């Protein structure tokens, strides 16, 4: 049962991992985007 | 008599011992292993 067990829990964690890797990833491309883009536009102009 | 008597019933007594213990460990294994899972499962997260 044990084996069972530790190893569906192991998945569980690394698909847990993966949906917050994928939205960790995007909210933090949006923001570095945003402030590159203030910091850009207002330097350059 | 009494010699065959308390032989045979200091026989049965350790048989009965030997049950009792097998019967024992297994539930006491089982016990001390969904509380050591329990344990680790839960504060290792």
């Amino acid at each position: 049962p044990a084996k069972a067990a530790f190893d569906s829990l192991q998945a569980s964690a690394t698909e847990y991992i993966g949906y917050a890797w994928a939205m960790v990833v995007v909210i933090v491309g949006a923001t570095i985007g945003i402030k590159l883009f203030k910091k850009f536009t207002s330097k350059a102009s």
